């Protein structure tokens, strides 16, 4: 028994033994991939004939054996078992494949639950719930033989033009990092042999493209890059031990991320100690030639990507096959191949693949997680505005109007399988209309208009039913996806941030009837609401929700659920205001010296952290101890919060920290902690934040990470603008350079109030 | 005779001698300033009583003795002579002051010509004409005893929301640098004793604020910062020997420019060898405390600014007085003071101020340069669109409509004296009366027209629309003149502090254009503006469009000359015109991944292309390009290529064409612009005349920063594109650089040499 086959030997010994036995061809095959669909016949069964060509020298990964084949879970598991058997039994060394799938919003294939989008996950401000979600995704994926999920997205989004906004956790490095670490922890085990490799993406800066345009340059200076864009990735690497990273398609200031050794190696591996695999975004290696025009041919693209630190070329081997020729012609050293192969093999051994690469098909049926999806949807919906009309009385006659009220497709996000037997599977998802029926509401429905186009012919019918109702509920927003008819999603960037089509005019026409209007936004991004805000009575933001969307919206409208979502991204008044974010410097978020633009406020229409409730929360009794702390000390901040209203509800208590008179300019306020707290009517609790000085560190003039003596402002409240209590503490002592491992997060919890 | 007083000694000897004799208080006074208005009585005469307090220890600079006092030229000269006499005769060491004024668009004071705005200057693509202009400004300034002008602005503008767009030379580092060097050369001349110190500003990045908002952070990464923002300053420092630099009010990535030694010293003085003075933007030192919140008090602000490399605090001593206490308390070393004082004294000696600090008041009358202003205005106006209606026949009845057709005030830019400054109220009104209106230009041309204001520049009032529609209905053609009021106050729509988020024409001007168009009459739209506006809703509804960047006193005549074809328009856009705000930024020199959304190309709701591209401008004639030659076809990495094209005026009218050279590069070690402006030549062509345009392009001009941040020329192919705009490319070809990668070290060429030969 060769050492590499022996499970009693340490992983490093198995790796070295395997590597020593491999040919150059075999090594290079471990750095590539093949699509699931390329390995099946027309009946969706594994094809040995195709495998003999594509897998004869082994393979790094199979791309989306469920997601790209439209197979049901048991049939996907059977395909995966057969691929694995061919590798284990019909190749010289018997190295098994790693399988990856998309899974941002749940496993992206037939049979998987469609959870609400990432931006909705962030809107819950509930990291534990997100960990529970990915723990369930982990089980789904392992059932079908998948080992790696391409999620989560840790890009920090402050540009709502960008069509991938919906896939992020919003604008706050702190919130994005906190949600990201929980997301990763749920997917990955403690022991990865029993979990799923998480893939943080897109490293790094991809959400800050020129003009919000997909793949356009992301030109970010160093301090901002470290504190805003890299921070969530750093936390995922160091605190959550994430095992995969995927690169950004964009260039930073002249260098494409896929060709950048300073980013993918010097920061990620050298500075941070990342030990897992870097996988390319799909075709990211090839487009070094085709799009960026910095590689003359496929073999130069391969060289740049391998040197940069990309281990596996996805979704199919294209350039990496030429790594063989580059070694044979003495252009690159085989040692650099060996380094990448080591990282791939290490992970395959840790996943348990050499001991057992198969799954039990009989157990491969994926269970529904509608319960988890519905809890996220209920906690994610945000009440942006309410003059008092909500919650509605069940006896009011409703005119239900708009394209998103009637079309189940438009509840789905860009990486939800049914968006991208299709029609048949779609039929299974509850509509908004269905939720109104089951609630027993008396209503009529008029579509009003389409999501896109200029056709106003449906307006008359919508106006007519509004005139005969007590209240109009107007449901507008996006179709999310990858094609030209979609208004949001990857590749669907929106310059002007107006609701698509004539939906805004539809809202205004309905409002002109003088009936009360509840505006329901089912969207992937913030839209400019400047022209409608004062014309409607209430506004609900529903980030593209699960299969669970309809029920949650209706539950909230009628007050069976008290809304508790808070914005994880600022809502701009208009596109020309971009960007707006809560953590501006003293000179940011304003024009000097008149404050405002000529034609526009510099304040967002709704700020970060905003979200209303059907009850009222009263904050009191701020304590901050001790008042003076040394530069690696800890401060304990306590506030009492009481539900003083008549309905039970959750409040998201938010901690902002401000600093002046540092050696560099600092945010007037930035989010540094938060806690979702449940409060029954008249219940009072204490929220405790334990804030280590490590969490407040920032980069100084010399690019060192420091804590400087001085005063920090503490602001606790219900949004970044609705601050309820303020105080301060001092750091006392000599400037400290923060070296090596440090804390990233405030620890937040609840105690009984006095 | 002390050495410092002796003109036979070298300046370095005089400086060292003077420095050795000064007290700490005297040294610190040379690093400060005093407003002109603080030194006068009620009648605008020099006040000894005030001087005894403010000037007793001498002073670095007097801020705007003309611009801040509302004095006429001769009276300003007299004030300056008295200030100088007090310093020379009544202070211990007799050190004279340096006087500065604003002068972007000409000396900013009573009596000075108001030249068209910087963005209009750039639109001429005529560097020689701008040099002629500043040579005239030089004479004006020296006549009143001013030694330094706070200009030019070398900020590269790609964000039209920003209210100071009008003060820039546009989006192109190359064009900005080329105009900047000519500007500086004209103001300074060869011997500064006979010239005026130019002040390049605002160093650096100030035009790229977050959201286009004045003073907001300018977060620019290193390669882009070097190739885009620093490049024009580098050329001004090294090729034009500029003698002053002013800092930016903004922070770059956490560090305010006024507190940034790596910028104001390490780049500017160490890397580039700048030897002149750094002056603060006004109050830039104090607001390190008040605005950026990185200095705890005025003495800490002073320390940060002096350490960064600011030599003179403007516009008045406020923080720099505490440098005395900082030395006495042993917080900073007097040697650091001496270093800044040396720079100031050196320049005072070079300006000849120790030999003769006075001017002849009898000769201080400033002459009008209307002739030069009118030549700039005629070359700067851009024909954006013309279906054939222009030029008009003089026999057509004209409906002249719009707020900018009737209001002389709205022709003026933010740093033109009669706008900037707004007893004084009465004087401004009087002086305003002198400037020809657009209405006046139509009268003097003898056109038959009626005028209706139509609407105001700001507000929602549509009362005037009926009158305007009615005169349009009874006319042959409607000429609708809309746009900005430029200035510093809330009623202004553009200018410093007046940033515009959504790029819609101010007020209801857009609706006025659309209402006029609905009459079915032919419409000529005239934009008198400081920035690109979104024309997406009007472009297809009007027959012709003229962009008139705020033209100052010559605007009326130039507009009418162009409308009637007495002048053939020849201006070209120096900045892209976006379709809408949400498209920002759009610029011609995007990387292969820039200026598009992958993979559908466009936004969902909008093209990714600008409405009008960089370099765009139409003519009343047609130009035909032929016979591109590129020699040699292979060049070593410090070699030189010669590019020739023939251009023939094939139409019926004489006209100037601006021939533009774009260079593209792929397969470098970093991504490069698909095309970028690297040369240009305004060429005059009579009808049926043909000439050859020659570009001599040294490889130095093409250098860029590689992965390791070294300036290089790499072997490979460069694409040559010659045309009439950045989109209207007429001829393309290429050449190769052959040999080993070259690191471009030390001095290098910045500019293509362009000229004409006989075809």
């Amino acid at each position: 028994m060769e050492l590499y086959r022996d499970p009693s030997q340490p992983i490093e010994v198995r790796v070295r033994d395997l590597l020593s036995r491999m040919t150059l061809e075999e090594k290079v095959a471990q750095l590539g991939s093949v699509w699931g669909y390329e390995l099946i016949d027309e009946r969706g069964k594994f094809s040995r004939e195709k495998a003999k060509e594509l897998l004869k020298n082994g393979i790094g990964q199979i791309t989306r054996p469920g997601g790209s084949t439209n197979l049901e879970p048991q049939e996907a598991a059977e395909l995966v078992n057969e691929i694995q058997r061919f590798l284990v039994e019909e190749t010289r060394l018997g190295i098994p494949a790693m399988i990856h799938e998309e899974c941002l919003t749940g496993y992206m294939g037939l049979g998987g639950t469609n959870f609400p989008q990432a931006i909705a996950m962030a809107s819950t401000w509930d990291p534990d719930l997100i960990e529970k979600m990915t723990t369930a995704v982990r089980e789904d994926m392992r059932k079908i033989g998948a080992h790696q999920g391409l999620a989560p997205v840790l890009d920090v989004a402050r540009d709502p033009r960008w069509g991938r906004t919906e896939e992020t956790f919003g604008e706050s490095p702190y919130l994005v990092a906190r949600m990201g670490v929980s997301y990763v922890k749920g997917l990955q085990g403690e022991d990865i042999k029993k979990g799923v490799v998480a893939t943080v993406k897109h490293f790094a800066g991809y959400s800050a493209s020129e003009g919000g345009k997909n793949w356009a340059p992301t030109n970010i200076p160093e301090r901002e890059f470290k504190e805003v864009f890299l921070f969530p990735f750093e936390a995922a690497v160091k605190e959550a031990n994430v095992l995969s990273v995927m690169n950004s398609y964009s260039e930073i200031d002249g260098v494409p991320c896929a060709a950048n050794r300073k980013l993918l190696t010097d920061i990620l591996r050298k500075d941070w100690g990342f030990e897992g695999i870097v996988v390319s975004d799909y075709f990211a290696v090839k487009v070094l030639e085709d799009y960026h025009r910095i590689a003359r041919d496929k073999s130069e693209a391969a060289r740049l990507a391998l040197e940069a630190g990309i281990d596996v070329e996805l979704p199919k081997t294209e350039c990496y096959q030429y790594l063989k020729d580059l070694v044979e012609k003495g252009i690159i050293s085989e040692a650099l191949i060996d380094e990448a192969v080591t990282r791939v093999l290490r992970l395959k051994f840790m996943l348990g693949l050499f001991e057992n690469p198969y799954v039990e098909v009989e157990k491969a049926k994926i269970e529904s997680h509608r319960d988890i999806a519905l809890e996220i949807a209920r906690k994610s919906i945000i009440l942006l505005k309410n003059d008092g009309i909500l919650p509605l009385q069940k006896n009011k006659k409703v005119a239900l109007i708009g394209p998103n009220a009637g079309e189940v497709r438009n509840l789905l996000g860009d990486y939800m399988y049914l968006a991208h037997s299709i029609e048949e599977h779609m039929k299974s998802i509850p509509s908004v209309l269905d939720a109104f029926k089951e609630e027993g509401i008396e209503f009529e429905y008029a579509k009003g208009c389409e999501v896109t186009g200029e056709d106003r012919s449906g307006f008359e019918e919508a106006i007519e039913i509004a005139k005969k109702s007590d209240v109009a509920i107007v449901v507008v927003g996006d179709k999310s996806g990858l094609t030209l008819d979609c208004t949001t999603g990857e590749s669907r960037d929106m310059a002007n941030l107006k609701l698509p089509g004539v939906q805004e005019e539809l809202v205004l026409e309905v409002a002109k009837t003088g009936k009360p209007v509840v505006l329901v936004l089912i969207t992937g991004r913030p839209y400019s609401l400047k022209n409608v805000v004062d014309k409607v009575n209430a506004i609900l933001q529903v980030w593209l929700p699960g299969e669970a969307g309809g029920r949650a919206i209706v539950d909230i409208i009628y007050g069976k659920v008290n809304p508790s979502g808070k914005l994880p991204i600022s809502f701009p008044r208009s596109a020309g205001q971009i960007p707006v974010f809560h953590y501006v410097k003293p000179s940011g978020g304003r024009s000097h010296w008149h404050g405002d633009y000529v034609d526009e406020s510099t304040k967002p229409l709704f700020p970060f952290g905003h979200g209303l409730s059907y009850t009222k929360f009263e904050y009191s009794n701020l304590r901050i101890e001790p008042k003076e702390v040394p530069p690696a000390g800890e401060v304990v901040i306590k506030v009492d919060v009481e539900n003083i209203g008549d309905r039970d509800g959750d409040e998201v208590v938010q901690l902002y920290i401000g600093r002046e008179f540092a050696s560099v300019t600092r945010p007037v306020k930035e989010l540094k902690g938060f806690k979702r707290v449940s409060l029954k009517a008249k219940e009072k609790k204490t929220v405790v934040f334990r804030l280590h000085m490590d969490v407040l560190a920032y980069y100084n003039r010399d690019m060192k990470l420091v804590v400087e003596p001085g005063e920090f402002k503490v602001m606790v409240g219900s949004s970044s603008e609705d601050i309820r209590l303020t105080g301060s503490f001092s750091v006392v002592g000599e400037k400290r350079e923060v070296v090596g491992m440090r804390k990233f997060f405030t620890e937040a919890c609840e105690e009984a109030a006095a």
